[PDB]
């Protein structure tokens, strides 16, 4: 298996990156592992205006007054358990977010904030019969309302919800509380069941107190439940969400029918569906163990066949020092990380299970260091029915001496592992900034780009009818159109020419300047700078951007082209005149 | 015969040889990069906004900033490293914004910009380079944009006689104005001799247009040559005006009625030349001729024969005007003998030879091209290493090409830039690998592995946060002990410590509407566990390493309870490192 790319040679898989707390998604070739493409999604873009300009602050709403996010498990939309290559979807924990990334044209193209919950961290997609539903965990327990009457996280009326966004339409479907709280979740290869991890079952605020029961436990949701309660107008709502809400909690020990809960030691971490859809593998973090949830076993769980919820748990191996998640390689044998021991230990999830029945077996194949504490791993193609067992990916948290000193703030080691046969092989040690905590891979053949813009894109669609409101034609258009204190100014560009090369405004208008690049050439894609006053844009081939900002100063002030797009890109420049106030009325 | 053989391969647990810094163009942050590995080993954020650490957010950062804290973006272009004795020193890194108009530095032992300024009177830093002899003393910064003065929107005419742009010098160790030159025409690019006395800059509009047709008329624009000595003996003698509000003393460079400055020469040069670079022997100035198919050599060791009126015409400083190809750029230097130019247009490197080409402006039959290699595509600034000291080591060689087209997997309409790395320690320059980078990079700035040395933890006593540890003794506050939140009408100022698992203070209760900072110094003396601080759903997100301090100033604008947590994966309980913020409505 190749290893290296030479010039000119092209990576064999995608490889999207989420960005942790810096707040983007990030595009690597595998297994070269070099960043290909940056998509902002909750950071703030200079280089594109992600952030700035109206397509973006439209996208992100409310949300967009915030400059950061916390972003952690890049999940792609599927069909029939393959990946489908249409969207990704990630998490926000900061500002509890779920967004969606178009993968034709590589931009966030949705953007929710979840309604009356506080950070969504765990997320993953439903696999069949296609991902209808995007999962997402809220972490943090509150009081519900939450509006400073009461505090107390042992209230009745104090929870955390597990969330269900449409998938397509990046609405809410509906939530489902919960007791304890949600840290990590996956699907089943049926629709029928999702599961999630829970830590905090003692609903504590303290270390201590999160620390109490030597079990929490796999929450399992019956999602043909949950649904048919909806159509039956079966469920409440909160505050002034319509989302429908259902109730997860058991009551005086009485299951609800959304929801059963299978003890699993201790603060459990990782979830992750195996790749044959057998199990629920749930990673034991504070016990040195996985859990081994049966799949098969929960239609008889939640028709109560079953003594003791225990009873779906058929496997429990030990594998060492801190467990955090796992991985498949489409063999039988799944691969966890060990934050403590810092290793990743290879293992057969037959053989664990049967020593769980007691026939004493060696499950454990191998166990290889990594440099230094792993937190997830993602094996190729490993959340679906597809997984290849190639390359396998873990994502570590110090990386101390791996790398030449950059200061104090160190960064991280992912480091890529040949899984094709039977020794795991450590090839390549990747720093990252900000923490990727996990990534997803998709052979390339899965993936299918744009190279030119659609003129229809609903990304600035909105857009386009703002221009219809003036009477623009966008494709062909330089105008200035005046409208009160609003300016808005209309040009096509293709290089080296912008196609309005200067305006006037009166001091303290509101200026909106609106740019379609009308270039067919790939690649060549031109920009726009206010010089000092913090305006800043990408126009792509047959793309539309527009951008407002306010003309406080007076005077002469040059905009530019910061692409570089051509030999004269130096020379693509404009002029925007500001007439004095104290020259117009007021 | 020597071939060009160096090792390109850095395997898990080796080291890269060099530093590379990296330039984040539109996207405004510097990149730390491991030659010749070309992986990104940090990102250091600058006039970008950082989610991860804070910049931007944080009181310290934007402390650093100043009212510049207002902008989310910047555009750099061009890293340089402070020297001693025409040798890098790597005690700091300076970059440009051309957007909003600064210079900024970077603290090389701790990698994080330190300090910012404004450059007052002008529009768009672009061309920056360092003073080498007898040490970095100046940054000197290229104002692009030519703009009236004062700005107040009363004169736009680029042709009236006040309007103009000027040459910019700042005193690298306070980050304060040293002073401006006036000049004529526009600039471009600038770099420094090997003596401190001289300075240039090429200038593309000699003809003050503001029209692409109209910068372009002149069959030749120049480049301006400083007479810095003659410029500080002004300073010191108080011949010089100030402009507007600025205290920075303001000298004339300008051509009177045909008269030459005292401070400045124009030596004519083929045309809208861009790159002005210093050859490592300190023997030329070397302008590319972008619009000419050449380079022009300006013999630095004939620049006081020209001041002193010993010349007859200022094109008898020009020694050589090599032939290489369409639409040169830049130079750079293998300290051998050798210049290694780009052809835009061509799309290739050339390597010629200095001397050669001096003998062959003479009228001599002689080859001065050696080479030239293909690269892909448009390729724009070229970097060899050392190339900015009289150590120019000739090992390595990196073209930054604005158009990758197929050179890498497709990600949609936006495309990565290519930065190639290229062996040039052997007779024959070997491109050996294809780099993608984001967001246009323009150049970087190379330095051996001994000429950085970082800290590992921070210093109680950094500037950086001395502020803040002013603020807390104000407070009568011990950063390094203590857990209080101090009361203040409605501000409340949160200090305390951090050691994982956890945040020394754990709760605190504030009212509705309450300005909230949060200090928090990471005691932990171990290096990599660096700490986050995030409050959820309130934009509110920093970085604090170890013997850092850090605050975040925010508005409690919500009642209830709402959860705050550690973003930086640091311990087995890094989930459980948590604390609430608890607000009282009404
Ligand atoms: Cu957010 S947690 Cu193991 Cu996923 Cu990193
Ligand atoms: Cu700003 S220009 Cu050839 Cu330096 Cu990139
Ligand atoms: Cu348009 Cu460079
Ligand atoms: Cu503190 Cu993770
Ligand atoms: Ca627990
Ligand atoms: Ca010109
Ligand atoms: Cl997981
Ligand atoms: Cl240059
Ligand atoms: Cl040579
Ligand atoms: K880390
Ligand atoms: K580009
Ligand atoms: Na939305
Ligand atoms: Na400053």
């Amino acid at each position: 298996q190749k290893i290296h790319v030479g010039p000119g040679e092209l990576d064999d898989y995608y490889g999207f990156w989420s960005g942790g707390h810096q707040g983007e998604v990030r595009v690597l070739g595998v297994p070269s592992m070099r960043e290909l493409m940056r998509i902002p999604v909750f950071n703030v873009d200079s280089a594109t205006g992600w952030g700035l300009t109206n397509e973006s602050r439209h996208i992100m709403g409310d949300s967009a007054k915030f400059l950061n996010g916390d972003c952690h498990h890049p999940h792609i939309s599927m069909t029939d358990g393959k990946y489908d290559g249409k969207y990704l979807f990630i998490n926000d924990k900061a500002n509890s977010r779920v967004a969606r990334i178009r993968l034709d044209i590589m931009k966030c193209d949705k953007m929710i904030t979840v309604p009356n919950v506080q950070a969504i961290h765990g997320l993953r997609l439903q696999k069949v019969p296609h991902t209808k539903y995007v999962f997402a965990n809220a972490e943090f327990i509150i009081p519900h309302p939450n509006d400073g009457k009461v505090f107390d996280l042992q209230d009745e009326n104090s929870y955390t919800m597990y969330n269900a966004i449409d998938a397509e339409t990046m609405e809410m479907a509906f939530q489902v509380i919960v007791d304890g709280n949600l840290d990590n979740t996956d699907a089943d290869y049926t629709g029928r069941f999702a599961a999630a991890t829970c830590y905090n079952s003692e609903k504590a605020f303290d270390l201590g107190g999160m620390m109490r029961n030597e079990r929490d436990w796999v929450v399992v949701f019956d999602i043909h439940a949950v649904e048919a309660a909806v159509k039956a107008g079966d469920f409440i709502t909160l505050g002034d969400s319509k989302t429908p809400v259902l109730d997860g909690r058991k009551k005086d020990g009485k299951d609800s029918k959304f929801t059963r809960y299978v003890p699993v030691p201790k603060n459990p971490h990782g979830c992750n569906t195996s790749s044959d859809g057998k199990y629920f593998i749930a990673a034991g973090k504070l016990s040195p163990t996985c859990s081994m949830i049966a799949i098969d076993k929960l239609p008889d769980l939640f028709a109560g066949k079953l003594a003791d919820p225990r009873d779906v748990i058929v496997g429990e191996p030990e594998l060492g020092l801190g467990p955090l998640h796992t991985t498949f390689d489409g063999r039988g044998n799944a691969y966890t990380t060990l934050f403590i021991d810092s290793q990743v230990v290879k293992w057969n999830m037959e053989e664990a299970v049967r020593a769980y029945k007691g026939e004493k077996v060696n499950y454990i194949k191998q166990k290889l260091d990594v440099h230094y504490q792993p937190g997830h791993l993602h094996a190729s193609l490993c959340e679906t029915n597809e997984a290849d067992g190639k390359w396998l990916v873990a994502l570590s948290k110090f990386s101390k001496d791996r790398f030449l000193p950059v200061g104090p703030l160190h960064p991280e080691n992912d480091q890529l592992i040949d899984i094709s046969g039977d020794e795991m092989k450590l090839v390549h040690d990747g720093p990252t900034f900000a923490e990727p905590h996990d990534c997803i891979m998709a052979r390339r053949d899965q993936i299918k780009t744009k190279k030119i813009w659609d003129r229809n894109d609903p990304f600035f669609a909105p857009t386009v009818e703002m221009a219809k409101k003036d009477g623009i034609n966008l494709d062909t258009d330089n105008k200035v159109i005046r409208d009160g204190n609003k300016v808005r100014v209309y040009m096509t560009s293709m290089a080296p020419a912008f196609g309005v090369q200067e305006f006037t405004v009166k001091q303290g208008d509101e200026v909106t300047v609106t740019i379609t690049n009308i270039d067919q050439i790939e690649d060549v894609s031109y920009g726009f700078v206010v010089v000092n006053h913090g305006v800043s844009m990408e126009i792509s081939p047959q793309q539309t951007s527009s951008i407002t900002f306010v003309a406080d100063k007076p005077g002469l002030h040059w905009y530019y082209c910061s692409w570089f797009c051509h030999a004269l890109h130096m020379e693509m420049v404009g002029r925007m005149m500001v007439e004095p106030a104290w020259s117009h009325p007021q």
